[PDB]
DNA sequence: GCACAAAC
DNA sequence: GTTTGTGC
């Protein structure tokens, strides 16, 4: 049925990104870390893009090799 | 548009 | 309460 599926490269800043939200913002009320990324999208930054990329490419390639035709369903 | 993952 | 990326 479902395949498994690493984090998607969106996630990867949660995991680390998120963390930095964490250290000054511990207690956001509503979902504002939410919108707030959103923003960071539209103005993505270097520092945090060739980093994991890198990483985050071959993730893909190895499970994808594995289920090529194998869709979603 | 549908299915899945994580953490505040 | 919610966001987004990937595949057709």
């Amino acid at each position: 049925d479902r395949v498994k599926r690493p984090m998607n490269a969106f996630i990867v800043w949660s995991r680390d990104q998120r963390r930095k939200m964490a250290l000054e913002n511990p207690r956001m009320r509503n979902s504002e870390i939410s919108k707030q990324l959103g923003y960071q999208w539209k103005m993505l930054t270097e520092a945090e893009k060739w980093p994991f990329f890198q990483e985050a490419q071959k993730l893909q390639a190895m499970h994808r090799e594995k289920y090529p035709n194998y869709k979603y369903r």
